[PDB]
């Protein structure tokens, strides 16, 4: 069901949840004045969610959340990323360079306080109401001087909600000694890594295991050999009960952003500029990269990761535009604003209508600037690697005309450093030139001559429209065209060379027009932000916060629904639950994506599933729910009707991407790894029996 609900909204929502099959007492889920399941939830490493699953501070999150730390402890001798990692005692658990988990100790509604401070600001157009500086000073004030010093490990933050109509103060408890305890092999942790990304059905055991270490008193402490595991206020019990179709599921985690209060004009702008330009341009870039990856096995190695990375937001935009096209997103925003305009006329205030009008007019006015911005960002800044070639810094240009000879050698040393980072092991000028020709051709078609970055004018003025010739010249003549050409430059460096270098001119020309469009576009954000405060204020006053959740802003939220499959298209039905048999069907030992660990293979053939199989003796892998999630919900605990852990959220299907603007009851699903599979892989792949023994595993 719809919504990423504030903890303080539990009471307003309990009735709907109780009806969807929730059985816990309210204050056992969230209690502002006592221990609750909320205290088992962490923000893991500043982005992901995790959860505490033992009285000895064991933490579950996704494999993709623990990836960097599993890789940091990976050498070619002991490759943990490949084979997994299973510390057989506490002492073998590996500490991590720059890690955190953050508990949400306390949450207070500080609206009346913040609105009261706000009246001491003269300028009625002040953007301080959404400013991290000002909200943080309002937090320090309300907490005390030397609060971080008085209560060590604790910190405070105020955040805006509902476009500045509601403020919450968070007291955060931060632990910094978080050790790697367990990881499955990446074959399991990343099964179908790229193919099955945003895909249901899904067969990935996307989980890793860490432990929170603290001082003797369980107070936060940086890494010390003398740190001992944290005894936490609360951990999740693990259910073996399983799930069945229409079972109550609920989630707690840290969803990043939503756009629930977009006007119709904003959905049109999202479609017609942001999404259509990203689709057009990444299609061209992806087409040229693919062709060259197929042609040469070395280019494939060099360009595989850059290809995958472009693909990520490419698929998201396709998913997004599909929803605009088919799920009536534009219509439903138009309806919401028309209901409020109508209610506003009768209430005798035009403020709401004046607010929607301000947004519409602002969107219409910025359309050219924004089209140009996206064209240059998708087309050139992301499109063409040689846009990110070295610009001699103001200091560097100076120190080449410098009397002092020590300071020219040092300027050329860090221009060499920056050239080496640009023309790395994975850079091909031949590939970049072909991408650049195709991307620039499309760019020159859409952007008229008078709006071009100054250097791109030369295609028309010097090269008679020949994009190929323009690009060939950039590499022929530039000190960054080849190692040899840079080596010739570095031995006899004049600034008169750099100043006129066609690649430095292209790169600086392009970042100039990028910056300039950013600067002319910035002023248009404020009037929308301010009208949005009024718009949401009206929406709340009209209908209440009951069926109108606050956009996600990287804050702790709960979502609820049922375990339920869906129909993606005519005569096709995806069920609520994948099984290990899905693993075997997709196996292909000659595709890294779909390698099956032999230890799991055997577990399958033996039917060695202990208390973890579904009562038909099938082995669950993943399940999906009508819960409302977005990025930030990676690693989020999935609870049954009694608050027992049944799974671990790890993705969302592509048909639900537009759920960030409008919840999609019959398409959008959270993709969840079954806790029974997690237990299976720990037991039968890792042999890490002490982890089962420290958990409170319930029937
Ligand atoms: N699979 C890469 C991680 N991305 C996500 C993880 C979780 C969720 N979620 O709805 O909870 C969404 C995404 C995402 O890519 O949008």
């Amino acid at each position: 069901d719809e919504g990423m609900w504030l903890m303080q909204q539990l009471g307003r929502k309990y009735a709907q949840m109780k009806e969807r099959g929730l059985k816990m007492k309210e204050y056992d889920l969230y209690n502002p004045n006592g221990t609750s399941l909320k205290d088992a939830v962490v923000l893991f490493d500043g982005g992901c969610t995790g959860e505490v699953v033992s009285d000895r501070g064991l933490v579950l999150t996704n494999h993709h959340c623990g990836y960097d730390m599993i890789q940091a402890h990976s050498t070619l001798e002991h490759n943990y990323l490949e084979n997994g990692f299973w510390a057989m005692r506490e002492a073998d658990e590996l500490p991590n360079k720059d890690i955190s988990v953050v508990f949400i100790d306390k949450i207070e509604d500080v609206t009346d306080y913040v609105k009261k401070e706000l009246k001491a600001i003269k300028d009625p157009n002040s953007m301080d109401y959404l400013s991290p500086k000002y909200l943080q000073k309002l937090a320090d004030k309300k907490a005390g001087k030397n609060f971080s010093a008085k209560n060590p490990g604790l910190s405070v933050e105020i955040k805006a909600f509902y476009g500045g109509n509601l403020y919450l103060m968070f007291t955060k408890k931060t632990y910094t000694d978080v050790r790697l305890v367990g990881a499955p092999p990446s074959s399991i942790g990343k099964f179908g890594a790229d193919t099955d990304n945003w895909i249901w059905p899904r067969h990935t055991g996307d989980f890793s295991i860490f432990r929170i270490y603290a001082d003797k008193n369980g107070n936060p402490a940086p890494y010390s050999e003398d740190n001992v595991p944290l005894k936490p206020k609360r951990f999740f019990n693990i259910s073996l009960g399983g799930v069945q179709e229409n079972d109550y599921a609920m989630i707690m985690g840290f969803p990043g952003t939503t756009h629930r209060y977009f006007t119709a004009s904003e959905v049109d702008e999202w479609k017609s500029i942001d999404n259509d330009i990203r689709i057009r341009m990444r299609d061209i870039r992806q087409g040229v990269m693919l062709r060259e990856m197929l042609a040469d096995p070395q280019i494939k190695i060099m360009y595989s990761a850059k290809y995958a990375a472009s693909q990520n937001a490419y698929k998201r935009a396709i998913g997004a535009n599909w929803a605009i096209k088919t799920r009536g997103l534009r219509q439903n925003k138009q309806a919401m604003q028309d209901r409020l305009i109508a209610w506003g006329a009768k209430q005798g205030t035009p403020r709401y209508e004046e607010a929607v009008h301000e947004i519409d007019a602002t969107v219409a006015k910025r359309a050219d600037l924004r089209r140009r911005y996206w064209m240059i960002e998708e087309g050139i800044i992301r499109g063409i690697e040689f846009a990110r070639s070295p610009i001699p810094t103001e200091d560097e240009t100076k120190a080449l005309q410098g009397n002092d000879a020590s300071a020219r050698k040092e300027a050329i040393d860090k221009i060499r450093t920056r050239y080496s980072k640009f023309a790395n092991k994975d850079y091909s000028a031949e590939v970049d030139k072909k991408v650049a020709v195709a991307m620039l051709t499309e760019y020159l078609k859409e952007i008229p001559y008078e709006n071009l970055p100054l250097h791109l004018r030369l295609v028309k003025d010097r090269f008679a429209g020949d994009v190929q010739a323009y690009v060939d010249d950039i590499f022929a003549r530039s000190v960054f065209g080849s190692e040899a050409q840079f080596d010739a430059f570095a031995a006899v460096p004049s600034v008169e060379k750099l100043a006129e270098d066609p690649m430095v001119l292209f790169a600086s020309s392009v970042f100039d027009e990028y910056r300039k469009l950013y600067n002319e576009l910035r002023p248009y954000d404020d009037p929308i932000l301010r009208a949005q405060r009024t718009y949401i204020a009206g929406l709340l006053e009209m209908d209440g916060d009951q069926d109108q959740f606050p956009d996600a802003n990287l804050t702790l939220r709960f979502t609820y629904g049922q375990v339920k499959g869906y129909s993606p298209r005519d005569n096709v039905y995806y069920g609520h639950q994948t099984t290990l048999d899905g693993v075997m069907e997709k196996e292909d030992p000659d595709n890294w994506e779909f390698v099956v660990d032999p230890k799991l293979k055997a577990v399958y053939e033996r039917k060695d599933f202990g208390r973890y199989a579904d009562r038909s003796g099938r082995m669950p892998v993943a399940f999906c729910a009508t819960t409302h999630t977005t990025g930030g919900n990676s690693g989020s605990p999935v609870m049954n009707a009694n608050g027992e852990l049944i799974g671990l959220n790890f993705d969302r299907n592509w048909e639900g991407v537009g759920g960030d603007i409008q919840y999609l009851a019959d398409y959008q699903r959270s993709i969840i790894v079954d806790i029974r599979y997690v237990l299976l892989v720990i037991d039968k792949v890792g042999g890490c029996q002490r982890l089962l023994d420290e958990m409170n595993i319930v029937p």
